[PDB]
């Protein structure tokens, strides 16, 4: 009868199963360090390894039904219990994050590297962009980012990006089974919450529905206490500030709302059919030749420029602590045309193929 | 390949959607893609774990919508169910008992009892469908099957049916349900798998008082030419209880109370009415009770206890609720040995085959 068993998993599923359900965002914590447990060590083609996915799957979907894993408290505990499985960042003694939680069904170009790149060519911003490809086309291997090289990059770089799945081990125990599955679970939510450095303190947090931002930035203030956050969400069903018509932003100011509006940053919208992903390699390709190379400038209403600028404001702003919006768009626009924001990238790329 | 884990994978988003989205005949196709889609994991391979993960979803989801506990998609999930199992033709009173298990209670199997004392009944033919027990009696249960029914059938009073031979649907959800460890759709199928239409009356337990009513409607939809008694004891029993109150639940919609004190029985805790495994089930009920060794007054629980349930069974057979009329019958059919006779004359119809 170990704690970390099945007959554990199972008692914690029959709890969801109840009217109503019995399961507290404490005990949801304790089921995702048994489910990693029973995942990490499962015996390939085991008789026991079926068993474990057949009660993984009842114990994620059971979760999904009742909707507890967009509560607040549980999308914390949940966070929580998947970094007892993440190698931290260990560093000594303003730093920006930008990512949304995916979900929204949208094909869009990658604005929140982009966005997170020009941003570290503004004086006075440093960017520890979390997430995860398009960085690793540039010409540098990402795998060599881990908990051990961070603090080598730290000091130098303006810039940095984290591959998620280098850091998350436990997120790699789910992998396989997230995918059999095919539907979303707790797991499609945490990405985000799941910044292996402490010392960032603000970031742009985009989520995919209305309904489940409020409860995010409640558990954005409990995984990350010191910081300042802005929870994203464009109304046409986005996780970034929409091009085309709004973006509601929920302060959290240690709740405010205010909406973003394209308008408010001196652009015309631009329908997401004109800000789509063209893949890793091109849009890689697009951003260091159409965009950080100064080919597009304010003004030309070229969409994925205007996409990757406004989202580059916000984050100027959120880290200023005003809302003047246009300055943002000045010091994004400076940060491209001075050569700063592909400097920030190449001394990151440079930095990344020295380990 | 409409049978895809990617048609299962779209049934389940259905049970996702607020409200669901998921029809009763949708959970009929449902379970043929997922009986389908099980026949092919022979092996603990990754295409095995991918469809366990998506069939698990699919139950789970079912049961906390509780979907699965409405009469509409207990009939289309037994229908679905059906279609994988070997069906009994017979040319142009016959009763069943059994209950859906699921109670967490280990008791005595007074449901095969009450089937062989009342089979010993003039005017009570019995074809009881469930599962060993008679299996332990110098009888292959496995000669009984769809082709020997019919042969079977017009020269005996009582005759089993061991459930496994005939649906092989449940043979291929046997393995994920036991991983499962939570009840699903799949643990209320089994009294409503009878493979001869020509019973017209059965006792049907539940597990659940919640579960009782909508069951009460599916038997009705399943079995349209049946009157039916769905039963539930009070204690968490899917049997007429030897101890406390049992809710009776009548469809041609009506509820009464059973108490064994109506039968003038004494109430026996379930500790003494315990189930010893088939070998010792079978060797009680042969040697302890079709043998006569106890009466009406002795006050033995095992004995009690399938008298009560065989007078239930003669009560309906009759449409009266003459409990005490049930319990002479029943004494009679064992002590006359009539009850004896009959299981005596189908075991050998058996060994003869």
């Amino acid at each position: 009868h170990h704690h970390m068993s099945e007959a554990t998993l199972l008692s914690y599923t029959k709890k969801l199963l109840a009217s109503p359900p019995q399961l507290s965002s404490t005990d949801l914590h304790d089921a995702l360090l048994v489910i990693l447990s029973l995942l990490q060590k499962c015996d390939t083609n085991s008789d026991e390894s079926l068993s474990i996915y057949t009660k993984v799957s009842s114990f994620l979907t059971a979760l999904r039904v009742t909707k507890l894993d967009h509560k607040a408290e549980y999308i914390a505990e949940a966070a929580k219990a998947v970094l007892r499985h993440s190698d931290l960042v260990d560093l000594p003694l303003v730093i920006l994050d930008i990512v949304g939680t995916g979900g929204d069904g949208q094909n869009t170009f990658n604005v929140s590297t982009s966005a997170a790149i020009v941003a570290s060519g503004i004086q006075g911003l440093k960017i520890c962009k979390h997430g995860g490809d398009l960085i690793g086309t540039l010409g540098c291997d990402m795998f060599k980012v881990n908990s051990s090289t961070v603090p080598k990059l730290w000091p130098d770089n303006t810039f940095m990006f984290l591959l998620a799945p280098f850091f998350h081990h436990g997120m790699g125990h789910v992998s396989k089974i997230r995918k059999f599955l095919g539907i979303p679970t707790v797991f499609n939510v945490l990405g985000p919450l799941l910044h292996p450095v402490s010392h960032v303190n603000k970031r742009i947090l985009g989520v995919y529905s209305k309904e489940l931002a409020p409860e995010y930035a409640k558990a954005a203030a409990l995984v990350y206490p010191g910081s300042e956050t802005f929870i994203v969400w464009g109304h046409v069903g986005l996780d970034e500030v929409s091009p085309i018509g709004k973006t509601t932003v929920w302060h959290i100011d240690p709740l405010k709302t205010f909406q973003l509006e394209p308008s408010m940053f001196g652009l015309e919208e631009h329908e997401l059919s004109k800000c789509a992903s063209y893949g890793p390699k091109e849009n890689a390709r697009i951003l260091k030749e159409e965009v950080l190379s100064g080919k597009y400038h304010l003004g030309d209403n070229n969409p994925i420029y205007d996409y990757i600028l406004m989202n580059t404001a916000v984050l100027y702003c959120l880290s200023q602590g005003h809302q003047n919006w246009k300055e943002g768009i000045i010091k994004a626009e400076e940060s491209i045309h001075s050569g700063n924001a592909l400097r920030s990238l190449e001394h990151f790329i440079d930095s990344v193929s020295s380990l």
